[PDB]
């Protein structure tokens, strides 16, 4: 069992914008060892609807290159709680977030969160946020992650952070 609390008062369209994938830990080591591993995903963009609904841009390493990726997450009664069908995923928890530096997110597929559960902490610009970092930390407290990575600036701006 993973137990998981999403932020209250979440407004989805204040999210908008460009955002960098600043660190990212995972309940399975497999999920994320390696450059091709099948949620080591990097987010470029989060697209709120007028609906509320959100599209995700991320970069993901496929045939041998880093491929563009685009998921549609369908609202819920939750706003904080979303449904995908995309990395063998079907949520989107939105953990918390101040929407003008970090916002701390998480996939899984609720039929098995132990082999599922990927968490990010992403931020608006390409710099190290040592406080987003230490919220991340602090959220992830309670998750049984068994693999954390945390990128460089450098790693940041690139094409699949190298
Ligand atoms: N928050
Ligand atoms: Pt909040």
């Amino acid at each position: 069992l993973i137990v998981t609390q999403t932020m209250k008062g979440l407004d989805i369209q204040k999210v908008a914008g460009t955002w960098y994938s600043l660190a990212m830990a995972a309940s399975d080591i497999s999920l994320l060892d390696a450059q091709s591993a099948p949620l080591r995903v990097y987010v470029e963009e989060l697209k709120p609807t007028p609906e509320g609904d959100l599209e995700i841009l991320l970069q993901k390493w496929e045939n041998g290159e880093c491929a563009q990726k685009k998921i549609i997450a369908e609202k819920t009664k939750i706003p904080a709680v979303f449904k995908i069908d995309a990395l063998n995923e079907n949520k989107v928890l939105v953990l918390d977030t101040d929407y003008k530096k970090y916002l701390l997110f998480c996939m899984e597929n609720s039929a098995e969160p132990e082999q599922s559960l990927v968490c990010q902490c992403l931020v608006r610009t390409p710099e190290v946020d040592d406080e987003a970092l230490e919220k991340f930390d602090k959220a992830l407290k309670a998750l049984p992650m068994h693999i954390r990575l945390s990128f460089n600036p450098t790693q940041l701006e690139e094409q699949c952070h190298i």
